């Protein structure tokens, strides 16, 4: 209580930045990245393409990603993840001992069984983990997982009051 939501740590080797070529005045950048740190919940981010768009025109790939991993965060922080880190084809989530309160096994299980990544749950001290395998897939594929998983487990969350 009193804290809204946790603060996931993403080590996703995604390649997700502002390029030069799409925004070049600094203070813009700094704005804009700033602004994409704030995306709390999905109106934000969509208003935040609306804006891009409008101003900038369309964006490359890059700009998507950074974008997508901010929406992306705001669901696994609402869900108290601590970290998100691909590591040799394998993304392994990690929670914050808090959720214990929130989740039980099976509430994970479900939103994996969501997704279309392949996952399993795994025991590291006493704690629970998600791991992924992730070969073969596209960043697009990757970010679609956690943002589903993600978005699927906030529902889980709300569903209890």
């Amino acid at each position: 209580s009193l804290r809204t939501k946790g603060n996931a740590e993403l080590i996703l080797q995604i390649d997700a930045y502002l390029p030069d070529t799409y925004i070049s005045d600094q203070r813009h950048k700094i704005e804009i990245y700033k602004k994409i740190r704030q995306i709390d919940n999905r109106v934000n981010y969509e208003e935040l393409q609306e804006e891009l768009i409008d101003r900038f025109g369309e964006y490359p790939d890059v700009v998507a990603y950074l974008l997508e991993i901010g929406l992306v965060k705001s669901y696994l922080d609402k869900v108290f993840v601590q970290r998100v880190e691909r590591k040799d084809n394998k993304i392994t989530i990690q929670f914050e001992k808090v959720t214990q309160r929130l989740f039980l096994a099976q509430d994970y299980f479900k939103a994996l069984s969501v997704t279309n990544l392949k996952a399993g749950i795994a025991e590291n001290k006493g704690l629970m983990e998600l791991v992924f395998d992730v070969q073969n897939k596209k960043d697009y594929e990757i970010l679609e997982g956690l943002l589903i998983f993600g978005e699927s487990l906030l529902e889980i969350k709300e569903s209890k009051e």
